[PDB]
């Protein structure tokens, strides 16, 4: 199901913000603009509370998860507050195990073939590729040779000009942060619309 | 307090929509764009439910009321569901009385000097002027002579080109429907921003 | 049935005249030119007699009513003489009640949202909008928002150049006086033809 | 007699002012410039006193009345202080009744056919049309059809450029406020002269 949602929606908003209020307003902006997968990063103050207060959007079909999860303690709080998926920038064995026992989808970040293989050995085949702006579509195309059955969701630098190249390389979905989320609510809702159209357009 | 909120915010979104979902999305759009006074009209299907489901926005400082209230039964449902103010297109003695006993702010609509005077005799000095596009700023300026202490909130045709003329005529706030609310969520949030700036700009 | 006739014919001749003879000749002119709904106003001398003497045109499918009805005494005479519908420039509670008991269609005139609402509370949803030249199509479009289920028949200034705008605004039918009825019998019969064609043409 | 005075003089100065002294000086200015019908509005501070202190001008043929009368208490004070006629912006049943018992001419304001008819049912055939700038000569011409025996005295926006159009539409007299009364005493006396000449000129 987690796989199937990424496949269908193709875009996850990676939401960094300086306050609970800003984070909630941007999550609403993004949703109102057609982005259903919303990742509340743990760099948001009280990211816990934000996920809990957005829980009602689930009734409107939003899928609210947590990102920048770097300890099992953070993972527990996110899940306790209703996170439907966990994302980290790195591969965390302890978070992998906790999410396995808890029955919650975890997408670890990876940057190398060795990291990729370790993640596969922990049962993962959908991987966050981070930072995408460093490793690029080139990396995604290179992995298709030896690891035809791994799929990536790049985060980092994905924007309006390159989103289609990423999909050409073979990515499953993209995670979009500052290109989507930075600005005012109005600007964010609008940029949300543009990304959906640009993605549909390819 | 009701007076003071109109005075401070200067704009009320008059929200007509074909569904609960559309109405809620537009109310969020408008709020995200800086409009704090939100009038859910009773032409919205299940307008009751929409007001109740937006009740949480009150915690973010939104002021949610009901419009197009044409019977005391509708008035009761709106108040029961958390409406902070009641608006009608016409002057309704029965709704006036109910709102007086219930202690809820009622803004009846008026179009003539005789209607105005009847409303004043029922204790009202803040009046909806409807339809504003028929009677215009001219009407507001004409009323200043004989009725210096009446203040109007015009609804009907208020838009980006004429909003400043209305404020020049002496209105207390404006109620904006289709110029603000029509379109998609993204377009509405954006038009919301434009109205706030244009109003500040005068 | 009354609703359905307005809907089908779309035009009511509002017949003012200085004599019984002039009124009858103009009603025949109009009918001969394709206008089936004929409103004999009570400003016609012996308007009573005119309605009675046109009673035979009912056998040819004419629908003869009375207009400018301002008292229940006038209403009684019109109904007694065979009026199939009653029209007034204003909203009259006493005429509303009499027509309700008598089982005759009454179309009160209204000019404001408050008047409109009072008429609805008296059971009316088809309203004469008068004077149309003051309030315009703009008023009809403005009412669609809050009162989607009210339909108007404007009287006042409707002519060959604006009849289609009125229908664009959402009116149910139009009442046409001087643009149709003024002139000689021959000119009236001809103008009747032009209005039917112009209305069909939109 | 009240009718006959309006008919003869054709213009009533509608006098708004910020003080007793300003109001008296403007009433003298206007009279000195040929305007015999003077309406002291109740928005003038101590409008009561102004009417009483102008009582002597009655000996010079001035006709001093009261305007912007909105309660029976105000009506009583005006009559007690020598008002020869009462004007209101709206139709007031309570003021109608009081003026009927007291034997003083009352001219209610009306804006719609329904208001007009109610006023006629209360015994009035000379009506203030207010606000004239909203409803225009068009409204006066429209009323001639159904209500040939009603006569209007428009107040609101009447000026040097449009006064003759109003008389062309069929008005009985005009009520002129700011176009006549605003400015200094000298300017007012002069504008008074211009209106009389312009009216005579049509």
């Amino acid at each position: 199901k987690m796989e199937e949602l990424f496949k269908k929606h193709k875009i996850v908003a990676v939401l960094r913000a300086n306050s609970v209020e800003e984070a909630k307003k941007k999550a609403l902006a993004v949703f109102l603009g057609g982005v259903h997968l919303i990742e509340i990063t743990f760099t948001v103050p009280d990211a816990d509370t934000v996920i809990k207060e957005l829980s009602f959007l689930k009734e409107m079909g939003a899928i609210i998860g947590a990102g920048t999860v770097t300890s099992v303690e953070q993972c527990r709080k996110a899940v306790e507050s209703g996170a439907e998926f966990i994302v980290s920038p790195h591969l965390d064995e302890e978070i992998s195990q906790f999410c396995k026992e808890k029955g919650v989808f975890y997408m670890p970040g990876v940057m190398t073939p060795t990291e990729l293989v370790k993640a596969m050995k922990l049962g993962h085949t959908i991987l966050k590729l981070f930072p995408g702006e460093v490793v690029g579509p080139q990396f995604v195309k290179a992995m298709k040779g030896p690891f035809p059955n791994v799929k990536f969701v790049p985060t980092g630098g994905v924007n309006l000009d390159n989103v289609c190249e990423w999909f050409k390389a073979g990515v499953l979905a993209v995670g979009v942060g500052s290109a989507l989320v930075k600005g005012t609510p109005v600007e964010v809702a609008e940029k949300a619309k543009a990304f959906v159209e640009k993605i549909r357009g390819c």
